[PDB]
């Protein structure tokens, strides 16, 4: 069997359990809990994912996998239904985009979240943090401008990521209020929110 | 033709480059010069990839892609040569998590530079900066005790990606002097270096 280093606040991991529990494969993973951050290693986790992040997957042969765009590569091949990511055609790279630009605003949202709660507050950039909410508003404004129709008609990797990357945005920077500027993207989210994939993956109260 | 949005310092880039030279696909791809950074935003890009970050390539009908490994996906499935991504078996996923380290080596090393360069001394974080170094570290060890021989099988995706963060490291870390402890990994970067694709894409003296 699998083992997967997980917390259930990290919405890397969240794409990689809700690409489980659509394509059937929970069954086959263990999950390993693990608390860290830049400033807190967690050394067995060290052990199997040298950067120190989640998620990392340990294969049953004692390999591991990362970061969670190779694992969601690599759990999108092991099941026989229709693959969540295109394998080949203009969607594959279409999709890997958006894919993508969902990671950009994990990215920067884990960036602004590390600063504001772990960095002595004397030491805060506004400029930095301003920078890294910028990419976000940017990001988001590009999925409700262009990327709607495409999010809607199948909850593959790129749905799978951009929800994950909202669900985060609601969890730790609930000030952005993102609904305000993008009601198509809003309507969409919550829509997919009822999932069972979504439902059963949610970050803890 | 192509797009590249560019900069000769950049390891991003510099995967993307040396894939192109590689797999002799330079001559399809303009250079659009770039300088940016996280709180200097540059206009003309974030209008292709709202994340703000390079490399971005812009295909011929206006499709912007990015990051780098969906460019890199992309333009390996351009040519009709030997794959520098294995398509399938453990091979696959064994050298995408090489790249993967690779690009978290990047990651940490991006991260302490824009600290060390751009952010008042007096707001530096000893402890995030040492966490970021650590991840380098341990990547490096990783690198030394289990990798060397599949880099050296064949100059792919992960031979690209390692070469790539190390050069970045002489370049911006020097004070990490990765050679002492690495030099099995130090032995191959001088051979692979001489590849007329990595000379030709070297950082800026
Ligand atoms: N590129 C990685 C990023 C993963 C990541 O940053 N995970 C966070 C948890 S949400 C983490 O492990 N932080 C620990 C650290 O950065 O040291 C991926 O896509 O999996
Ligand atoms: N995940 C991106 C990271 C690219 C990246 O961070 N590029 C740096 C240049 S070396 C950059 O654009 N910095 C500008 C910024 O972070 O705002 C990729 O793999 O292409």
């Amino acid at each position: 069997s699998l083992t997967l280093f997980h917390n259930p606040a990290s919405p890397y991991v969240r794409k990689v359990m809700v690409l489980l529990h659509e394509t059937g494969q929970l069954n086959r993973v263990a999950l390993q809990a693990s608390q860290l951050s830049p400033v807190a290693p967690d050394a067995a986790l060290n052990q199997d994912n040298p950067l120190g992040k989640i998620p990392a997957l340990r294969l049953d042969n004692g390999q591991v996998l990362y970061d969670s765009r190779v694992i969601l590569d690599y759990l999108d091949q092991q099941h026989v239904g229709n693959p969540l990511i295109p394998r080949d055609g203009s969607a594959r790279w279409r999709r890997l985009t958006l894919a993508a630009l969902a990671d950009g605003i994990m990215d920067a949202s884990v960036l602004v979240r590390y600063e504001l709660a772990l960095r002595a507050p004397e030491k805060h950039w506004e400029q930095w943090l301003d920078g890294q909410r910028d990419k976000i508003r940017r990001a988001l404004a590009v999925l409700e401008a262009e990327a709607i129709a495409e999010l809607a008609s199948h909850f593959d990797i790129a749905a799978i990521s951009v929800a994950c990357a909202l669900g985060y945005l609601d969890f730790r920077h609930p000030d952005l209020e993102w609904r305000q500027d993008h009601p198509q993207l809003a309507a969409w989210y919550f829509e997919i929110s009822q999932r069972p994939s979504m439902l059963a993956t949610r970050p803890p109260v």
